[PDB]
């Protein structure tokens, strides 16, 4: 679809078989999802955002659906304030910015 | 224009008589620019995201050109790690996400 930006670009995702809401976030390199139980192997990682750095669990090669579109890639799981779909998965679904 | 997301979507902006590089950020409600000496009155604000909050100065009705497109609106100034163009200004330049 084409998504305008008057409201937050929130979409439904399916991850680990569960529905969640997430923000399509062109300003994020990575995808970061709130704490959850997720099938797959992980390793500790640190990432930074506007306010500093946090600890997350890095899961590679995770199958996820974003507004109905398939991606398989890295998902970081940790205490993010909002679920964010970053460029690593936006590129997989063919998203671009247009103006 | 169309901007793909393989790399950070950085564009040139003009603000306060200076050229800067900034990130087009669909995940940002607000526009946050690196410390600069903008003229006139402002209001204290705190903004947050991953990592916590930072303190910024809120300036209203700031004239800003984004990749050649004129805009006018609120700009937050402070110790951000990257200049961020958020939805308050992305809407003014008619930006969408498309997939
Ligand atoms: C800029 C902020 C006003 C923006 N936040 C928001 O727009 C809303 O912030 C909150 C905070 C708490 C609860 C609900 C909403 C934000 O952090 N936006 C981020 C996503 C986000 C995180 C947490 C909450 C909401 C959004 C990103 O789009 C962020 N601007 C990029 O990662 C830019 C970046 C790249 C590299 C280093 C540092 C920063």
């Amino acid at each position: 679809p084409q998504i305008t930006l008057w409201k937050r670009p929130l979409v439904t995702i399916k991850i680990g078989g569960q529905l969640k809401e997430a923000l399509l976030d062109t300003g994020a390199d990575d995808t970061v999802i709130e704490e959850m139980s997720l099938p797959g192997r992980w390793k500790p990682k640190m990432i930074g955002g506007i306010g500093g750095f946090i600890k997350v669990r890095q899961y590679d090669q995770i199958i996820i659906e974003i507004a109905g579109h398939k991606a398989i890639g890295t998902v970081l799981v940790g205490p993010t304030p909002v679920n964010i779909i970053g460029r690593n998965l936006l590129t997989q679904i063919g998203a671009t910015l247009n103006f």
